[PDB]
């Protein structure tokens, strides 16, 4: 059993998770509007940065009140950010056995650093990046993290994968590799091992300890 | 002026994209995103999109005949065909900048174990094809990756909407016992810039030593 809470100023962006990645009852996912923890009539969640810079920063006060209500000492607080530790398959396996994830989604130029720092005095906190590109906010990263983690949960139970094929054996004058039709398990395993190592050196040489 | 077509068996998953697009950019004709149900191009009464893998293995493979008809209708010679896959070349910020000046992106979203390799190989004989990964984790299908790519590319198109960045702060100057670093309130802007550079250097050493 896992519970996931997502906090955001754009709750509508999280609807793609509504169609189960939940239907079984293994996991429960809930989405919260950050603005519900404001108190002024304009529901202001942002202010200009100290020390200069472009754009706006999310205020710590509103975030602190939201996390106070949602989190406990058992919670793993997840904060997507381009400046984070890398989120990898290893991370996904680690988080797949957690009881409670809370994902805090930033907008504007980001969240006041004291939010994560205050939270770390009460619970475990992980600032993470899902890849070396920049988004407008954390919501799409939240969807990626939820999908990668939930598929590993017990109950929903290196090198690059090579190419796959299915019927018909000839299509537009292009043939499925004959070894794959041969029924020879040893030869098929060897061919697939070689396609994978060939794809890896071409596309991801870093995975085998080479440059670029 | 960019057109994006997305092809998927789960069209509702791409809901956040159309919802995040400002009317002004659509009205100005800067961007158009369209989502297509792959089952529109199936041949049989059961609307089949998958079949068993040649050479054996777990799961299923998406049929080349269905995908071939879909891409024949949607793509032209000027199309950049994007195929998300864990076995792809890395999608990075430089990729996003490159794709931001394209006239037509088509994103082919896989499910099951992937798409028969002859689909991409045939398409590459008449248009540019890019198989790409958005990070070193595995998803159930390409839809969440399509959301990430669309957001990272379109935020670089005007008006559509090295080292790691250090921490950001805003009001109040003191919160839950934590003060904003006094240098940021000093009015010494050369010193502030040097402080930010050192914060960035330390964060990069701790979280991303690969960047150094
Ligand atoms: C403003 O709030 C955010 C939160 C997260 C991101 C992000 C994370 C990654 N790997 N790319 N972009 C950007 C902005
Ligand atoms: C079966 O269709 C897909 C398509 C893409 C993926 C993917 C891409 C990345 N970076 N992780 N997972 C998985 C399955």
């Amino acid at each position: 059993s896992m519970k996931i809470d997502v906090v955001t100023i754009f709750p509508e962006y999280l609807q793609p998770v509504r169609q189960s990645l939940i239907d079984a009852g293994l996991v429960d996912v809930a989405v919260h509007d950050l603005r519900r923890w404001t108190h002024d009539v304009h529901k202001s969640v942002d202010d200009s940065p100290y020390g200069g810079g472009p754009g706006m920063v999310m205020k710590p006060t509103v975030w602190g009140d939201a996390l106070d209500e949602i989190c406990t000492s058992e919670t793993l607080l997840v904060v997507p950010t381009p400046a984070g530790y890398p989120f990898t398959q290893e991370t996904a396996w680690q988080w797949s056995t957690e009881d409670h994830l809370v994902i805090a989604c930033g907008r504007y130029e980001g969240i006041d650093q004291r939010v994560a720092d205050d939270a770390a005095t009460r619970m475990r906190v992980r600032e993470v990046s899902i890849g070396d590109y920049v988004l407008n906010g954390g919501e799409a990263a939240a969807l990626v993290i939820i999908e990668a983690v939930l598929r590993l949960v017990p109950g929903v139970l290196s090198l690059l994968e090579g190419p796959s094929y299915t019927r018909p054996p000839s299509w537009r004058g292009m043939d499925v590799p004959p070894v794959l039709l041969s029924g020879d398990h040893a030869k098929i395993a060897a061919w697939r091992a070689e396609q994978s190592r060939q794809r890896t050196i071409e596309r991801r040489p870093d995975l085998l300890g080479f440059d670029s």
